């Protein structure tokens, strides 16, 4: 699809059998989900944003469905206020900016 | 034009007589620029992202040129690590997400 930006580019995703809303973020290298019940092993990570920094949980090769389009890749889980879909997944589902 | 997301979607902006590089960010409601010589009156403000919050200086009705495209709007100035073009200005240049 095509999405205009008058509103947040919020979308439905499905991950670890659960349905969640998530923001399509071109300013994010990574995908960061709020605290959630995810299965598998992980590795400790530190990431940065406008406010400062937070510690995440690195989940690799995780399946996720974004607006009907499936992708596998790294998913970070931590103290973020919004679920964020970053370029590691945005490239996957073939998403582009247009103007 | 069309911008894929294999690399950060960085663009050349001109503002206040000066040339900078700014990141096209669909996850940002607002435009936030690093500290810069900007003329005029402004108003304190507090904003948040991953990591926490920063206080910015708010400039209303500032002209800015993005990849050739002229737009006028609010620009925020403060301790952001990088230049961010937000949805307030992204609408003004007809920018959309596509996938
Ligand atoms: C900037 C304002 C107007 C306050 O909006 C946001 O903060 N919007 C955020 C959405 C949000 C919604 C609700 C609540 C809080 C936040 C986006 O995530 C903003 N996108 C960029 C804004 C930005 C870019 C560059 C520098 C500072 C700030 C971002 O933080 N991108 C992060 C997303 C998190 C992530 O990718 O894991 C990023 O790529 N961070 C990199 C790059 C980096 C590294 C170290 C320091 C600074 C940046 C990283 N791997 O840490």
């Amino acid at each position: 699809p095509q999405i205009t930006l008058w509103q947040r580019p919020l979308v439905t995703i499905k991950i670890g059998g659960q349905l969640k809303e998530a923001l399509l973020d071109t300013g994010a290298d990574d995908t960061v989900l709020e605290e959630m019940s995810l299965p598998g092993r992980w590795k400790p990570k530190m990431i940065g944003g406008i406010g400062g920094f937070i510690k995440v949980r690195q989940y690799d090769q995780i399946l996720i469905e974004i607006c009907g389009h499936k992708a596998i890749g790294t998913v970070l889980v931590g103290p973020t206020p919004v679920n964020i879909i970053g370029r590691n997944l945005l490239t996957q589902i073939g998403c582009t900016l247009n103007f």
